[PDB]
């Protein structure tokens, strides 16, 4: 049995082609995501390098920076620099006409050089995340007089969503009158869908009616067709005052038949009502009897 | 009786854990809300101990700093606010191998510095607010035949939300055929929840019929439940070209059973129609008599 | 008649109270609005009385920089400007403890300086404009066997917009079985409210079905309510990668009973198909005979 | 047979008028289009024709830039540049009270130039694409019992689309009980029209039932009233973090009646299941014996 959605909903599938690409993807399409410390390091990076051409570049025109050692690496790189930050000291002046037009381009680039790096770190650098817990696994239990497919989700900040959908999605390989195979996609419905505000803990339910596509199932017949279960979550985050998302996704046997999730709120000697989520993926079941 | 929502919605329940956080909340997750004048005070701070430290930096270098006086901090402070702010005004240029790199590295500092504090100005800064007023009380009363609960609320700007939700949620405790209590959350069908220029006033109603959550309650029956009573607002406004959400909360005894919302509207010798949000909150009821 | 939205939309109520304001309408909420030119002359002027003070504020620090003539203003003035650029080009450079510790001071001014202006920039500055026309006119006359409600919009741009909304509205005075009167608001059910590509002409419609409010009704009982109607549009902007709205509205007196918009769509002897705006509030009536 | 919407779903109708126009479209609404390095030219082009340019002005005003020869126009230009940037070198100090005045104006100007040039980039800049791939062709053939409407999109990039919807579009020309023959939108219902999370492949499915716009149609019925089908897609990509756009238009003779999509999906002996790209387009007909 190999999964066809991992938990975090990613697909597995293997995607074939060598040829085009996303313009921006990379022209975050083609940085924006790797962790804030390396992020620097590579700008960091970029930034001596750039300059250290610049200075190769000057070197090559001839002495041809002021109060410079000949030929000097260092004295020149500096020069670079400084003329890049836009420092502008004085005591390095360019000279000529061609070490003057690097000098424009070389302020050009620094300049563009601080625009992108601004985007940059904006973008980022936003792309707020969703700090969303999904239970680790789902149960059918009995609620409301009908077995229901449930699992939940929790909030891991302080700040609240508002505005929160969940899609809670089965996805399983059918047959047509025709004969042909395929995978297909059912929206259970929830009881609930919409959580206008999000801020705590949040037992999503598809109640099992006649009308669900899980009717008369069992974990034998859910194995068979491969069924697996998306969840996708979304918001607006009150913290960064922007949008979020997360995804989860639960194969058959990470369903629990029976299972009851354990309440998750206390009563406490100290703040009365509080939310304990080291209960989270608890499930109870009963056992039965050997002989 | 404690309340389970505060006035404005937030959530009264203790929340239990000590270990992870929002990677962003804060790597604003964890700036940009604080006010105004503070958050000047915080990049004032943050400048000076960035440039004193560099200062010491120098120092702790030796006597490298040209025209500076011996080990003194105030000549090299300012070489450093002279260095990151990008002045170069010359007078104080660097001194060999070392003080050289602590610049490119200064310079670097500064140039990022300028784009956080770019974004955080912009995402401030940006999280715009709404203006939005809501009725301290809510009430129960007669409308095109029906028992009506009814709110309002009020744009307290001149500039105009459009694509104006209003949702209007019962939360209470109830019983499941299960012997199982929980919280539950309704949406009460409002006679009409879409408004698609919020510019003056709102009153936002819920009649009470046979499909109703609140069918043949009471104060009595709902105080029972521990029913409340959450408004999440949010619209396009036109001001900040820009979104905007509210909510409020109300408990049980800030609902007023035959209350009725004062007429708000005016018309007066000077402008003709008005509106007086002096009265918004005034609410008319027929007192019974005594003996 | 007076009336109670303009044509734009606009609310022409009266709004009564002096005390508080939006945080940042003004702390857009209180610029980014007034026409490009102005923006810039604003940001010029506040640029100058800056400088022009910072100037005034080494001066009342003495004699205090270097190379400067005695107390002069434009001479102070200029290292303001050369400090706050941070251009920093050495000849004027500062005197002592405190002239120093102004240009710090002086240097995060412009910094922030350049910030917030770089935010309104973008912020405008983004906010782009539908440039969507309404029809002057709205007409009721028959489509599909049905009296229907009609108007249309065009856009005046080439680009596209694509999930294009639009909302008509019944605005009118009603009384209800409990004699109150008040102003109430119908959204008119619409052959079409979705138009997933808006690019050239749209005609707007409310089949006057026995569902219409406004089924039965005439010119004179639609004055009598003192009806209005609203329209708002939105949608996304190809070209501005961005969100567009644009509203209108229209008092009884300007529907015409029986007119037909002048078909826009022409076919010409170069390009073919063609859509003259010229046309786009034209309408065609049948004039009854005289005697 | 000439085409009223091309297979990218641009509008073929030409457009009439030559008066008004975006205030924001070119005042990216009147740039933030063309490509990466184009842009970088034409900013490096304005960046140059500015500088030559103040340069021009000083020289026109005098020998007022000391250390500059007289009336040298590349002197002056570097001056030029070394103000703008910021730079700020100090050997090239200005001269007076006029050419210190063009000063603290062409600082303002750079300023601003980078601001504007940092919104261009981030506005681009911004913008991202989708990278949807649609089939060449439609199909109608049956599934589960009808005949169906199919066609059938793809994500060219790794990163995944959430909450992605799609719209499907019949435009013809029809005729009125009025004798009015005009072109109509019809949104055909799909089997399903929102996938939570687009990843690899999606045919999109229109069962052409009794309530569909096309029943009983045919090639020679919807070439009469030349049928075009309309695909809107939209998705917020996880890349950007942001929303993406794609549409696409098909005419009657790109509909292939029998014809069934090839499984693009596929199992290895390296990876297990794979997507094939390579036989997106494919479809499969059964062909029809001869004599
Ligand atoms: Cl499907
Ligand atoms: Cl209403
Ligand atoms: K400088
Ligand atoms: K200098
Ligand atoms: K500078
Ligand atoms: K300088
Ligand atoms: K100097």
């Amino acid at each position: 049995k190999p999964r066809i959605l991992n938990s975090d909903g990613s697909s597995n599938i293997t995607r074939l082609g060598l040829e085009k690409r996303g313009w921006l993807d990379d022209h975050y399409h083609d940085l924006l995501t790797v962790s804030w410390p390396v992020f620097i390091t590579l700008i960091t990076g970029l930034y001596l390098v750039t300059n250290a051409l610049f200075a190769l570049a000057y070197l090559a025109c001839g002495d041809v920076i002021e109060n410079a050692r000949p030929g000097s690496f260092t004295d020149a790189f500096f020069f670079s620099v400084q003329t890049m930050a836009t420092i502008g000291y004085g005591k390095l002046i360019p000279i000529g006409p061609l070490a003057n037009t690097l000098v424009t381009l070389e302020a050009l680039c620094g300049m563009l050089g601080l625009a992108v790096a601004a985007s940059l770190i904006y973008a980022r650098f936003t792309r707020p995340t969703a700090g969303v817990l999904f239970s680790s696994r789902m149960v059918i239990s009995d609620f409301e007089g009908k077995p229901t497919l449930m699992m939940r989700l929790a909030n891991l900040r302080i700040e609240q969503i508002i505005e929160a959908d969940v899609h809670l999605v089965l996805v399983r390989s059918e047959i047509s009158q025709e004969g042909m195979v395929f995978r297909r996609f059912h929206d259970l419905t929830l009881t609930r869908s919409r959580s206008p505000i999000f801020s705590l803990s949040w037992t999503v339910m598809h109640p099992i009616d006649h009308h669900s596509p899980i009717y008369g199932e069992t974990d034998e017949t859910l194995r068979n067709s491969h069924s697996e279960f998306l969840v996708l979550f979304t918001g607006h985050h009150e913290a960064f005052a922007q949008n979020v998302h997360a995804r989860h996704a639960y194969s058959c046997d990470e369903i629990i038949w029976g299972g009851h999730f354990v309440d998750v709120f206390t009563t406490l000697p100290d703040g009365r009502r509080a939310l304990d989520l080291g209960k989270f993926h608890e499930i109870a079941q009963h056992h039965h009897h050997h002989h």
